[PDB]
């Protein structure tokens, strides 16, 4: 029993984390195999990121300039090349920790952990999610950049997040592992808002039926809707649209339960409309959007 | 900016996770240098864990009946004994895994990160806090025993938790690594009621400093309060008296934001009487008491 925010066991990623230094500015790097991934702001000046010109800037940059340091040892830079917004930086050592690993593109809705670094070192570890809106609501400091959201399954590493920056609301924007970020932002020091943060209806209902599985059934009810009629209230408290995938996805928990999607759909319908009334679920005073049903299923059962 | 559950990162701890089978019983166990300590429960079978007299069940247990398999290589174990309620198997290799690393016996309120185990897997990494009244509020499944509880300081790992059990509440209970129970627990299948959660004022206190540091200034007010008014209000809520050595422990806080540790005080009095009003603190809609000051410093600044 018990529901916690729990992040995977960031060993794997551990052993990738390594500090890029370009002239004054150090931040983090990903190796593996024999490339470097970096943010490729790594390369500007305080008089540089306004509006910089990354094509301009790396003109003027050689393999030499590129100071990659794992732990107490320094790789040599053997090329270097731009994909998108990230660097990539061939050395000519392998990193024999180098994990099995691929690069997804992550949606949003879909959940990650975080392993912030500093320096190259290796922080701690949180769990996070894709906003709707393509921002993450992380925990970043100055010379976090370059720390790498993932998922394991299977000792495979699925890397899908770069944290490239913080936005002036306090959310963090970023790519994934090709340099393609996440929404509509852009790696200068700019006015970018973010737009409408909307909740991930589908892991609200996967977090209470975790609750149901765990005793809490306080918000159980006598009532049942419709797709059609949940999403109108689901319209009116911004959350976004429920489907019949979204249903589907759902199948594993409503039949371990044995509670029909749509009756949690109304227990979720009425809580919207009355809210919790001082009371709890799993701890919380809120309602939880940050579980998939996939991260409910592994650490329910 | 941000701030989250960050447990501390996973790595050095996963190396040591092995796998103890003992009959039919499997667990998990902590392997450093040449020894594994397990809880000493693996030794029960089905008929035995009511009133299990743990020496007289040792009795009939060899070196050789202890299968210790740390992923898919097996170790020969060369000694046993029992420590209070932990198994410490001596095993003929030393792990080469072994990071640099102390037993502690932490004081409640103290915080920890805890790497779930099944099998001697490691499954997912969280945060969590020793319970005034000795319990932690963790997640754990059949098959977790022998997950262990760290902190980790400057690459040295402080183990000072170890799971045995889940109490009919649905919180857990544990012992240090010398095999001493958090509290008044004992290791059978028994009626043991926890006593009454207090909530840790302390940390609650460190955690709107962490608030206002991030932006979130709502709850400040134009109020002071003493410690003898104050320590009333926390007395009628449960939460644990606040004394003059917690009043300095929180000293790097209140000269970082220039808010005197009285005058949060009178915040924190304010919320408890009048509650939060429908809004939210740092993405929470109530008082969060699992960031120590300790907690707060490594991760705001
Ligand atoms: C990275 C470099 O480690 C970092 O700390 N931030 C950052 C600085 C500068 C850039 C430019 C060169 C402007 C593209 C991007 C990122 C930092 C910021 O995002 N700072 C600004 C852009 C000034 C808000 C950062 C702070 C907190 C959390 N993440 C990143
Ligand atoms: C351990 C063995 O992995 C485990 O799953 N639990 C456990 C089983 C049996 C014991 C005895 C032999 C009775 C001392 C202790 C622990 C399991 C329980 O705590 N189960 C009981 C005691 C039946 C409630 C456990 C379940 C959930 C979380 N942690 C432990």
């Amino acid at each position: 029993s018990g529901f916690r925010k729990m992040a995977f066991p960031s060993g794997k990623v551990e052993g990738c984390m390594v500090q890029v230094t370009c002239g004054t500015t150090t931040l983090n790097g990903l190796w593996l195999d024999d490339v470097v991934y970096c943010p490729r702001h790594v390369i500007c000046t305080s008089e540089d990121m306004l509006n910089p010109n990354y094509e301009d800037l790396l003109i003027r940059k050689s393999n030499h300039n590129f100071l990659v340091q794992a732990g107490n040892v320094q790789l040599r830079v053997i090329g270097h090349s731009m994909q998108n917004c990230v660097l990539k930086l061939k050395v000519d050592t392998a990193n024999p920790k180098t994990p099995k690993y691929k690069f997804v593109r992550i949606q949003p809705g879909q959940t990650f952990s975080v392993l912030a670094c500093y320096n190259g070192s290796p922080s701690g570890v949180y769990q996070c999610a894709m906003r709707p809106n393509f921002t993450i609501k992380g925990s970043f400091l100055n010379g976090s950049c370059g720390s790498v959201g993932f998922n394991i399954d299977y000792d495979c590493v699925s890397f899908c997040y770069m944290h490239h920056m913080e936005l002036p609301t306090g959310v963090h924007a970023g790519t994934d592992l090709e340099g393609n970020f996440y929404g509509p932002f852009v790696d200068r020091q700019t006015a970018q808002a973010a737009g409408t943060d909307t909740t991930i209806t589908v892991n609200v209902l996967a977090w209470l039926y975790a609750a149901v599985i765990n005793g809490d059934r306080w918000f159980l009810n006598r009532f049942t809707t419709t797709l059609n009629d949940f999403n109108l209230v689901a319209m009116k408290y911004n959350y976004e649209p429920l489907t019949q995938d979204h249903v589907d996805i759902l199948g594993p928990l409503s039949a371990q339960t044995g509670i029909a999607v749509l009756d949690m759909c109304a227990s979720l319908k009425e809580l919207l409309q009355n809210g919790m009334n001082g009371r709890t679920i799993l701890g919380s005073a809120l309602l939880e959007d940050e579980f998939t049903p996939f991260d409910v299923v592994r650490q329910c059962s």
